[PDB]
């Protein structure tokens, strides 16, 4: 009913409720703008740059941007007025100078934010771009920045752009990919039309709405594709200009580039510098324009990207026809990812479990590889959605996936594309902060783009909404507003037990073939007497509410769970002298009692006899035993946990080569190793009701994967037990598979694919304690905060 009229509400911030017509950023978007909408607010007469003749001008109204006296008091000067007609410097050619304290005009309470979001900047593009991106440079060198900035997966732009707006996971805040079945709703939610402006796909908090509740005002994010870009600048620059009970404090801006050209010419096309070149004039405008309205050293700017570009082309397809039989009995979600399910919900014939044997390692050279979501790398956190399809494909860089040939040239083209694996290089995007509440001229680690929501709340004084950020984590972006966490609280305290049990009072079908100057010696032992060597950042602790005891050996200390009937963590340090040895003959079935542990609270060894699936493996490695006699204790009840033997041949070339391996190469490896059990694949520990598969005819649960954390020095001339400074980790969460069929080589000796396999598994501390309930690093001497940054660092293995 567009018989309205945008007089006087040019990019009005509060939408107004139809029939009324619309004047807000967003109404092109839903064909809903007042009939003058385009001739009072899409201005565009003279274009946008005062020339030396406009200098001093009469104001006319029709222009796009103004050059006449009045315009600074107005709001509404062409960005490079004071340039032309007043002889100022661009913002670019002045020396960077430190913004130690905000320089704000009388009236602002604080420092506004702007976001400034780029589609498709990938990381390099910070180099490789550098002689055609001045301002972004300067942005760059003068503020603080990372390295590249990890997407979320999959590394598509509205998954991304939400999750840099809620600091959720696409899994929780709903949004999973660019397309989308939800068959709760049954609707169907895609880039075209008009399904995915309806509110019920976007969960979670996002910035503007945690801001408004908290009365910081927000400016509108998203702009309709028609509005140029000059026109969102001069936009933000007329908002920053409103009296200070209209002003918002937050605002962002989203360039369509270089995303847009990138899927046309590949990442690093000729065709790629003119738009790098347009995205740097843009800078350029907003910070001369912030210059005029003297807030360049007020705001804190944002330059973040959602994701990268990598080189994809029409001829790298693989085709599931040329696979399946059955290619018309299922729906794809194709591309850069795979997602599949059943053509017709009435189809009782469709069988995911033979879908995904067709698509396993058929083809020496296969470029994708076929999941059950809950199988995918647990660091992906992409599962806990009924909006993903149970059946995923894991599409190889520069590949896509189709159903079929017809569906490639029936819709070559394109010569980029992105979504893939957000590990991979050519995903990674990029990250500046610049204004009085970053930090100046510093380069900051890497780190994942689910952390900025809660330092964009820290730059606004908001309290965040519940996200997957670790708060703190990016405390070292920050000159000030730093958000000091605490250290969560124990729950569960610890039982210390010493010796209760009688051999004879236990019946676990369990066998094994089993001085006074050292009787003293391993008593000393038995209660932690090398506690320090094995447990070098404290005991962790227990979050929620359990029996466990711990246990200490010569080699190892454990927190061994009474509920579950197996330790929860499992300690133990290997200095790079340390040497391997075997199981010896007579201790190859060995398990043995721990007499500190009631029989009614222990594994039994007949439940795995019985178990014709499942075997058993060992937290501690029997291999790295200080000596023949201190290896007795690795053989304990207490240190046993089911093992599928498919996945024992990983685990045991883990224990038995790559531990020494790590520590040799960085001088000492501090190990904590357990089980992890997330039936429900939510990412969070599971409680006892919610286990699924038990030890046949047993009450000892199975785990769904298995953890180990790998602490040393990060300068490693100094062992990992004797380290004065900062730390270095890496971690995994390894599946725990009746089969090896991921691995498409498992035939082949351990050496050539399990250590390929941990890489694809490797994951942060942080995931670990979600999936555990355990809070590690308690005993350290460093700061809190590092702590942080260290248990959110990822080991991606990149080249
Ligand atoms: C990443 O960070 C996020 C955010 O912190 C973490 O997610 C949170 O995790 C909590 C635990 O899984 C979860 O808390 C539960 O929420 C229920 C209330 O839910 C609504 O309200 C909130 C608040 O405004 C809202 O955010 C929710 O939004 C979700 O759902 C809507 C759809 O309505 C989506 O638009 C939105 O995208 C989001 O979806 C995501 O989360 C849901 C789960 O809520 C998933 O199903 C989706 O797939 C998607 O991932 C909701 O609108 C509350 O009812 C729960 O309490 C029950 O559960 C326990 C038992 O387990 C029990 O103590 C209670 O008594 C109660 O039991 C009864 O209900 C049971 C379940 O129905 C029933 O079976 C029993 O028999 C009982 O009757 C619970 O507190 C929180 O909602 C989400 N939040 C978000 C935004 O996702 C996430 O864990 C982090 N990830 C990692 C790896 O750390
Ligand atoms: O059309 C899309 C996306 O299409 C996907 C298709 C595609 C294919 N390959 N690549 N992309 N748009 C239009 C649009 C408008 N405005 C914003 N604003 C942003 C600014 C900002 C800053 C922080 C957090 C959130 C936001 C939202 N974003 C967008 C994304
Ligand atoms: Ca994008
Ligand atoms: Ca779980
Ligand atoms: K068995
Ligand atoms: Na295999
Ligand atoms: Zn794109």
């Amino acid at each position: 009913a567009t018989s309205g009229s945008c007089k006087g509400r040019c990019f009005e911030l509060q939408e107004v409720g139809p029939p009324d017509c619309r004047c807000d950023n967003l109404c092109k978007s839903y064909s809903s703008c007042c009939h003058d909408f385009d001739e009072l607010c899409l201005k565009t007469a003279r274009g946008w740059e005062c020339t030396k003749d406009r200098c001093g001008e009469v104001r006319n109204e029709e222009n796009a941007c103004h050059c006449s006296e009045d315009c600074l008091s107005r709001g509404d000067c062409c960005t490079n007025y004071q340039v032309v007609c007043k002889g100022e410097s661009h913002w670019v050619d002045d020396d960077c100078e430190e913004i130690k304290v905000p320089e704000c005009p009388a009236g602002f309470v604080r420092p506004p934010l702007i976001i400034f979001s780029v589609d498709g900047f990938r990381a390099s593009y910070m180099k490789k771009g550098s002689k055609v991106m001045p301002n972004i440079e300067k942005l760059r060198s003068c503020g603080t920045h990372a390295p590249y900035m990890r997407p979320v997966y999959p590394t598509k732009t509205f998954p991304n752009l939400y999750t840099l707006a809620t600091g959720l996971y696409p899994e929780s805040h709903g949004i999973v990919g660019n397309s989308m079945y939800d068959p709760v709703f049954d609707a169907s939610f895609h880039l075209r039309g008009r399904e995915k402006f309806n509110h019920r796909w976007w969960g979670g908090q996002p910035l503007w709405i945690t801001a408004t509740k908290q009365g910081v005002r927000a400016g509108t994010f998203f702009w309709s594709v028609s509005i140029p870009h000059e026109r969102r600048i001069l936009t933000i620059l007329q908002w920053l200009s409103l009296p200070d009970n209209e002003r918002p404090s937050v605002y962002a801006f989203y360039s369509e580039q270089p995303d847009f050209s990138g899927h046309k010419y590949g990442p690093f096309g000729p065709e790629m510098t003119n738009p790098l070149r347009e995205i740097d004039k843009t800078v350029g405008q907003l910070m001369d324009g912030l210059k005029q309205l003297r807030l360049h050293r007020c705001v804190n700017v944002i330059f973040v990207g959602d994701h990268g570009m990598e080189d994809v082309t029409c001829d790298r397809t693989e085709f599931l026809s040329n696979y399946l039989t059955n290619v018309d009995d299922i729906t794809l979600v194709p591309g850069t990812l795979g997602r599949i399910r059943a053509k017709s919900i009435n189809n009782s014939k469709y069988d995911p479990k033979t879908i995904i044997a067709a698509l396993t390692c058929k083809k020496p050279d296969q470029h994708f590889k076929p999941y059950m979501k809950q199988h995918l790398p647990k660091r992906l956190h992409y599962a806990n959605n009924r909006r993903i399809e149970d059946i995923h494909l894991l599409v190889d860089r520069r590949w896509h996936v189709a159903r079929k040939p017809l569906d490639v040239y029936k819709k070559c083209f394109f010569q980029g594309d992105h979504g893939f694996d957000n590990k991979v290089n050519s995903m990674q995007t990029v990250f500046v902060g610049y204004g009085p509440t970053f930090k100046y001229r510093t380069k900051v680690p890497p780190f994942e783009n689910i952390e900025l929501y809660n330092v964009m709340c820290d730059l606004l004084g908001l309290k965040p909404a519940p996200n997957n950020g670790t708060h703190g984590s990016l405390n070292h972006l920050l000159r000030t507003n730093t958000f000091r966490p605490t250290m969560p609280d124990e729950v569960s305290r610890p039982n210390y037990p010493g010796i209760m049990y009688l051999q004879s009072e236990f019946d676990l079908g369990c066998t094994c073939d089993d001085n006074k100057l050292e009787e003293l010696n391993k008593r000393l032992h038995t209660k932690g007497s090398t506690k320090e060597r094995h447990l070098l950042y404290g005991r962790p602790a227990v979050l929620y509410r359990t029996s466990y005891d711990i246990l200490y050996h010569t080699d190892f200390e454990s927190g061994y769970s009474e509920i579950f009937l197996m330790p929860l963590w499992t300690s133990y340090t290997i200095s790079k002298q340390a040497e391997v040895s075997s199981i010896p003959e007579h201790l190859t079935n060995c398990v043995r009692p721990d007499v500190r542990v009631s029989p009614g609270f222990s594994q039994n060894c007949l439940a795995y006899k019985n178990d014709k699936q499942m075997s058993y493996g060992f937290l501690f490695p029997p291999y790295l035993s200080s000596s023949p006699e201190a290896k007795y204790d690795a053989f304990l009840v207490t240190n046993m946990v089911p093992m599928y033997p498919a996945f024992k041949r990983v685990w045991a070339y883990f224990q038995r080569v790559l531990v020494k391996k790590y520590a040799s190469e960085r001088n000492g490896v501090n190990v904590i190793s357990g089980p992890i059990f997330d039936y429900n694949y939510d990412g969070l520990r599971d409680t006892e009701d919610e286990i699924k598969q038990y030890v046949e005819g047993s009450s000892i649960p199975v785990p769904t994967h298995y953890y180990s954390i790998i602490t040393s020095c990060l300068d490693f001339t100094q062992p990992a037990d004797k380290c004065d400074g900062p730390l270095s980790v890496s971690s995994f969460i390894l599946p725990h598979r009746p089969d090896n069929d991921e691995s498409c080589n498992s035939s082949e000796d351990e050496s050539k694919w399990v250590e390929e396999l941990m890489k694809m598994h490797t994951a942060r501390v942080r995931d670990i304690e979600h999936l555990t309930g355990l809070d590690f690093y308690r005993k350290t001497s460093r700061s809190y905060s590092e702590i942080l940054t260290l248990k959110t660092y990822l080991h991606t293995y990149e080249s």
